[PDB]
């Protein structure tokens, strides 16, 4: 079934120096076997223990920045008194309202808002209760109102320096939008009175009086100093169970009992919120409603029977279907597969709509960006759908806040406005002149199993709680319609609420929170959760930060541990970046890390590459070479001004925001780096060729091999390669690796190791970088079984190498692994290490030379 072992063309040479060093380090060789039937294992091989501890809060103060997290000192309101504070702002704003007639206009619409009437029942709760709960619609103001309610609330009544409201959000997308919203709603832009704060991106707000919305994660980031300044903590769209909220949650709780001073207000769409109340000590749940309209319910069977709609040639519940319906709605029903959405149900749909003589918007949920991209190219193909009779307006996580804002844009009159959206639009945000749903049933999660390292970015059944939010979204102008695209049969097989994240998410970015945070345990603290993580996810993390040597044996933070929890990235990918730092590649390996938060640059339509695109590439055969080589292109490019950027970025097909953002995280990451005590001069961007001999790219293609395992995998032939598992696989079309036609690639090794494993239809290996055999031993490797003149990688796929090389290499790794932890107990060491530390590095930047293992990227071959 599988191929034979792998031939490793090793220089003698090479061999010995290998030896040499082994020797100088006097590190533990595993010595060969006496008979072959014997596979020796060529592999090798603290503080008290804490209970539990609350993070700390202290309220609001004149002379401190709670959003800087420093004193005033510099500025006029180092001294300046409460009174003075709020008595200015109070007449500023004042002011404000009488002059500014748009203003004026724009508080009169949010009057009209259903939970204006409620303002004076939620203050007085707030001011009673240190937690409330607020339940209502989606559209009734919960999100843009209350936070404001309470500041003005402070500000009128003359004690506005008393006021600092954090407010969390899911979504990063929310998180900015809402900042911008409610900014523009005080005739402010962010920065003045309202702010934001995400990962890589922040406008920070004013001192005093002021909202800072951000994202989970920012704000558990900064806790290790504590809730310092804070009067407010809003937690918003709890029913979605975001894991971070979840855990927020955990937290906060603690918080009230030993500080009940503390304002938390947790904010809710229409479901059962008796956990969350329970949770937190009964506390109250105030009650917010509003306009609400009839609207009418149809199935797969109602749409496919009154659009006269006939489709080309768990059980199948399309073979389903009650016998009040015609023999064609069964016949026709019968040949959709549910696992696909039905595009041209929805084309049909449309064009129902506009029958009915009835002018409205027409909300279409989708799953994800390529269902919206596929539904979006097949509208725009037929000309009824153009300009003069359709406005259709993409609404996804990856696109502009210029193009956003767009869906809340009014239409000329015979014009009709349809929105194709992710779930989104389901109780975070609500456009307006909406009468009309068609909902695929659908939602997007992530997927990770541990056991293969598998993604799965499945579409999967929503639940009868989101098909019944889902069809509340069509009645708040007028009586609307729903169309769902789900059998009568499949709805009643619906689960009544999605699984929540707690129950299906890695936890060892969690658990490192808990350890940076001295809340004690990892499976104690989970345990007081909500509703508890299952037990082999907390083994799971418990394992992977030991792998990593984040904990020691007593399950303590250990000096990397504590750089790996401030690094806001995935802990692997953390601990590459410190290894960068040791090899001083540092800017090249935060630039990897970086680029993992945010999509592809390149623009590809979701095609193979042409020709531009690949040659960034370079004779690496690698699509992070690729990445790295246009942001060296990108940073050149933009030294002539923003408009030569522009030009570079649509002339090479780019996006521009991606590289822009991607550089901000690489910065910020760099200057955490520097805090931890990482010197400046490891960190600096260097230049470097894609195609000619470079040491520097060769060490990092060998730490993003660290990086990325456990993904290796091994080329047959064409497209198809085999994993780890042993199960084969495809090359994903966006690479620089797959073949653009008939013309089969010549790579100089069959290893490559890459970012996403992705389950589909196939398996497919996403953003792969060619690594030689010496770099699979060195850093994409865990367990290693020599019989003298067979090595066996990971159970998986065999090499024909020397055993003592393999040994050798394998020592490395361990040699490696020991200075990773002298350097985190002090990092400032690499500066001057000791001769046999150089010794050691300098033979694995031998090692990750494509010549070591007798290739040459020059000839093509
Ligand atoms: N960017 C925007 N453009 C136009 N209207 C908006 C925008 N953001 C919010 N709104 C409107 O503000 C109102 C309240 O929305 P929101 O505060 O998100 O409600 P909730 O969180 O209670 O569901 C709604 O009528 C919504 O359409
Ligand atoms: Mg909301």
């Amino acid at each position: 079934e599988t191929v034979e072992p792998y031939k490793v063309n090793l220089s003698q040479d090479l061999e010995h120096q290998l030896q040499n060093v082994i020797q100088e380090l006097n590190l533990e060789i595993v010595p060969p076997p006496e008979d072959p039937f014997l596979p020796v294992v060529l592999n090798l091989g603290s503080q008290r223990q804490n209970q539990i501890g609350v993070v700390p809060w202290s309220p609001p103060q004149s002379n401190w920045n709670p959003w800087t997290s420093s004193n005033i000192d510099e500025g006029p309101l180092a001294y300046a008194t409460p009174e003075q504070i709020s008595m200015d702002l109070k007449n500023e704003l004042m002011y404000q309202l009488e002059q500014d007639h748009d203003l004026q206009a724009i508080l009169q619409e949010r009057e009209l808002l259903p939970v204006k009437k409620f303002e004076s029942e939620i203050l007085e709760a707030i001011s009673q209760n240190s937690v409330i709960i607020i339940r209502g619609a989606t559209g009734c103001g919960k999100t843009t109102q209350v936070p404001q309610f309470i500041l003005d609330d402070f500000i009128q009544n003359d004690r506005a320096a008393e006021c600092n409201i954090v407010v969390t959000q899911p979504r990063r997308i929310s998180a900015v939008s809402v900042a911008e919203r409610v900014a523009y709603e005080r005739g402010e832009e962010p920065g003045k009175s309202c702010g934001y704060s995400v990962r890589f991106e922040s406008v920070l707000p004013r001192p005093h009086a002021s909202i800072m919305f951000c994202t989970v994660g920012v704000l558990l980031r900064k806790l290790e100093a504590g809730i310092r300044g804070i009067s407010h903590v809003i937690v918003d769209e709890i029913h979605e169970r975001d894991i971070n909220t979840d855990f927020l949650l955990v937290v906060l709780r603690d918080v009230v009992q030993a500080y009940p001073e503390v304002r938390i207000v947790l904010m809710s769409a229409t479901i059962d919120t008796s956990m969350f109340c329970e949770y937190f000590f009964n506390c109250p749940i105030i009650e917010v409603y509003g306009r609400t309209y009839p609207v009418q319910e149809y199935f797969l069977e109602d749409c496919i029977q009154m659009t006269h709609f006939v489709p080309p040639p768990d059980a199948n519940c399309n073979l389903i279907c009650g016998d009040e319906y015609g023999p064609e709605t069964r016949m026709s029903m019968a040949q959709l597969n549910e696992k696909e959405t039905p595009f041209e149900l929805i084309e049909a749909l449309l064009k129902y709509i506009e029958t009915l003589n009835v002018p409205g918007a027409v909300l279409v949920f989708l799953p994800g960006w390529n269902l919206i991209y596929t539904m979006q190219k097949h509208l725009e193909m037929n000309p009824h759908f153009g300009s003069h009779r359709y406005q259709i307006l993409p609404l996804h996580s990856q696109i502009p806040r210029e193009e956003q804002r767009k869906v809340f844009d009014p239409v000329p009159s015979g014009v009709t406005k349809v929105i194709l959206s992710t779930n989104i639009a389901e109780t975070s945000i609500t456009i307006n002149d909406v009468v009309y749903v068609i909902d695929s049933c659908k939602q997007k999660v992530k997927l990770f199993t541990a056991h293969n390292n598998m993604t799965n970015y499945a579409t999967v059944w929503a639940s009868k709680t989101n098909l019944e939010q889902r069809k509340g979204r069509a009645g708040r102008v007028r009586p609307g319609f729903c169309f769902h695209l789900c059998s009568r049969a499949r709805f009643e097989r619906l689960e009544t609420h999605m699984t929540p994240e707690m129950f299906r998410t890695p936890l060892h970015e969690i658990a490192l929170s808990i350890k940076l945070l001295r809340l004690g345990g990892i499976g104690q603290f989970l345990a007081k959760a909500i509703e508890p993580p299952p037990l082999d996810a907390v083994i799971e993390a418990e394992h992977t930060l030991r792998e990593l040597d984040a904990l020691d044996a007593n399950d303590e933070l250990t000096p990397l541990g504590r750089i790996l929890a401030k690094l806001p990235i995935e802990p692997r990918f953390g601990k590459m970046m410190i290894m960068g730092c040791i090899f001083y590649v540092g800017d090249a390996v935060c630039t990897i890390s970086a680029a993992t938060c945010f999509p592809e640059p390149f623009i590809s339509e979701g095609k193979r590459l042409g020709y531009v695109h690949r040659n960034f590439a370079g004779n690496r055969f690698s699509d992070h070479v690729a990445l790295l080589s246009v942001f060296q292109a990108w940073d050149d490019a933009r030294m002539g001004g923003e408009e030569a950027e522009i030009r570079f970025c649509e002339h090479k097909r780019l996006n521009m925001a991606t590289l822009r953002m991607t550089w901000e995280a690489k910065v910020q990451l760099k200057e955490i780096l520097i805090n931890s005590g990482f010197p400046e001069d490891c960190l600096l961007t260097q230049v470097f060729t894609n195609t000619g001999p470079d040491n520097n790219l060769d060490v990092v293609i060998s730490l993003l091999a660290f990086g990325v395992y456990p993904n290796v995998c091994y080329h047959k032939e064409k497209r198809k390669i085999l994993t780890t598992e042993g199960r084969n696989a495809l090359i994903h079309k966006s690479s620089v690796n797959c073949p653009f036609s008939s013309q089969d690639m010549k790579y100089p090794s069959p290893f490559f190791v890459f970012g996403e494993k992705i389950r589909t239809r196939a398996i497919s290996a996403k953003g792969m970088t060619l690594v030689t055999p010496l770099q699979l031993l060195l850093f994409a490797s865990k367990k290693v079984q020599s019989d003298g003149q067979i090595v066996l990688v990971d159970d998986w796929i065999r090499l024909q190498i020397s055993h003592e090389a393999a040994a050798c290499i394998t020592a490395l790794r361990a040699a490696m692994e020991a200075l990773v932890v002298e350097v985190t107990k002090q990092p400032n060491i690499i500066s001057q290490l000791d001769p046999v530390n150089e010794h050691m590095l300098n033979m694995i930047r031998q090692i990750s030379r494509p010549s070591a293992a007798g290739i040459n990227l020059m000839i093509d071959y």
